[PDB]
């Protein structure tokens, strides 16, 4: 209906601005563009599902997010693919992954705060119906 078509855009919306907010911290810098295979040619082998926020951005336009949930496990890929790929102790792979954390942990406490848990509720509801 269009009252459902009404509350996916709403959605669409709310995760748009939740993304903008992530990528233009300067923390979250590496998690804004997919990595470079021509510069990491060794990423696609290593890392099956690659996640971005620019990528997140081009699923929510092609409406491939139906509820927050689903948003937040591109989310956790994101945060997961930066642990797997990073594993060392050394500072670089330690900072990114310290990052990661804090992208992952800052998309949540913003969801906490700004989405109503009844909008939710209704998205996935209209979800589990189609
Ligand atoms: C020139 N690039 C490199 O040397 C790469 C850099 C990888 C960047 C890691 N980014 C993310 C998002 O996990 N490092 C190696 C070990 O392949």
């Amino acid at each position: 209906s269009m009252q459902e078509e009404d509350t996916f855009r709403e959605l669409r919306i709310f995760l748009r601005n939740v993304t903008h907010r992530l990528a233009i911290d300067k923390r979250f810098r590496v998690f804004t563009k997919p990595v470079d295979p021509d510069e990491v040619p060794d990423y696609v082998t290593v890392i099956k599902q690659p996640m971005d926020l620019s990528s997140v951005i081009s699923k929510i336009d092609l409406h491939k997010y139906l509820t927050v949930k689903d948003y937040l496990r591109d989310i956790d890929l994101i945060c997961s693919n930066a642990l797997e790929y990073n594993p060392d102790r050394d500072p670089g792979d330690r900072l990114i992954r310290h990052r990661a954390c804090a992208l992952r942990d800052t998309a949540y406490a913003i969801i906490k705060e700004e989405l109503d848990e009844d909008f939710e509720q209704l998205c996935e509801e209209i979800q589990e119906s189609r």
